[PDB]
């Protein structure tokens, strides 16, 4: 197990939208709901870890487009900003979510501030909303239904996300979802790897992915740094690859930590992992027809349990990453990842593979020379 390597002879795929095969919701649709005994208006911690209050004065990520490649994106009131990016599930336009999944991780990015003490990183910018996936969905054929065969299939409609993300102008993509594949079954993945080169490079995009959290395959997090010559963070151990995750460098990838900033005790560890964001106790918005504010989700026997997962800390550093590409626009999507991590809260320790260069900074990143 090594870092993954493009395949020069391979081109990236188009971006057309829409599902390699015609598919069937197998699961009734989710809202996110409020946590009873929870006040989710009062100003979350998990903001005032970050201080977005300072980075505002700074910056709100105006000019700047996020494309959220998810489970789609329900517009209400608290998101006002959406743009339609399609469907790789059904034939919707990209702002139907039948999960909830991607309205809360739009939410985070680009929520608009109301009369609560909830905002989005950064209000100022766009969203893309590109419907990716969906667990509440199977191929209408009930044909092989393995890890592997759902794997290949993810990663073949992400890659082609990317590409369309990228062409429709996104300045930062947004990848909270996760999938994992042991590492004696890793299969090639030089098209994903095109796809994300293509749009990291050529089309200059930032592109963050959410970690994954442990337990396609159940995420496992990896053994830790182990002194290693020539391999210091533990590639070698790898047994549960993180996608798109592992493709470094031309992805961004986001662990979780507590409101205090140590690494959540779900966060998957990896050799990839560059940076971190709150994970814990998340407060969005719901895509409810209300579109009010929401921190649940119905677990086992339809209990509320608190939102929390590598997918929303992704989801904060692609907000804080709109706020510095506003800011300092001429910045290449090089510059602006060296620029998170180079300022984040744990820059100046070796990176851990549970949060990389720590805790994002939101008010040093838009500061720092
Ligand atoms: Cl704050």
């Amino acid at each position: 197990v090594s870092p993954p390597q493009v395949d020069p002879q391979i081109a990236p795929p188009p971006g057309t939208a829409g599902p390699a095969q015609p598919m069937m919701q197998r699961s009734e649709c989710i809202t996110t709901s409020v946590l009873p005994g929870t006040d989710p208006g009062a100003v979350s911690p998990n903001q005032l870890a970050l201080n977005l209050s300072g980075a505002w004065q700074h910056s709100r990520g105006a000019g700047q487009t996020v494309a959220v490649i998810d489970t789609g994106v329900q517009p209400g009131p608290r998101l006002p900003n959406v743009e339609a990016g399609g469907d790789y599930i059904e034939s919707t336009d990209g702002l139907t979510d039948c999960d909830g999944h991607g309205t809360s991780v739009a939410g985070l990015i680009a929520g608009q501030p109301g009369p609560d003490g909830f905002s989005g990183v950064a209000p100022e910018a766009r969203l893309i909303s590109i419907r990716q996936n969906s667990p509440r969905f199977a191929p209408r054929t009930p044909g092989a239904d393995s890890e592997a065969t759902r794997a290949a299939s993810d990663a073949e409609t992400l890659a082609r996300a990317v590409v369309r993300a990228a062409d429709m102008g996104a300045r930062v993509i947004n990848i909270s979802l996760v999938t994992c594949l042991p590492a004696d079954r890793t299969i090639d993945q030089s098209v994903l790897g095109a796809a994300l080169r293509y749009a990291a490079l050529e089309k200059d995009a930032v592109i963050v992915a959410a970690a994954g959290n442990n337990r396609g395959a159940a995420c496992e997090s990896n053994p830790l740094p182990s002194g290693t010559p020539g391999d210091p963070r533990n590639w070698n151990g790898v047994t549960s690859v993180s996608i798109p995750s592992w493709w470094q460098p031309y992805v961004l990838s986001v662990g979780a930590v507590d409101s205090t900033g140590q690494p959540s005790s779900f966060t998957m560890a990896g050799p990839w992992v560059g940076i971190a964001a709150p994970g814990e106790n998340i407060v969005s918005v719901s895509n409810a027809p209300d579109g009010g504010l929401s921190n649940a989700l119905p677990s086992e026997r339809d209990r509320l349990v608190p939102l929390t997962g590598t997918s929303y800390a992704a989801a904060y550093v692609s907000g804080v990453a709109a706020l510095v590409r506003s800011k300092f626009p001429d910045l290449t999507a090089r510059q602006v990842v060296h620029r998170l991590t180079t300022t984040a809260q744990g820059a100046a320790r070796s990176p851990s593979n549970l949060i990389g260069a720590g805790m994002v900074d939101p008010v040093a990143a838009l500061t720092w020379d």
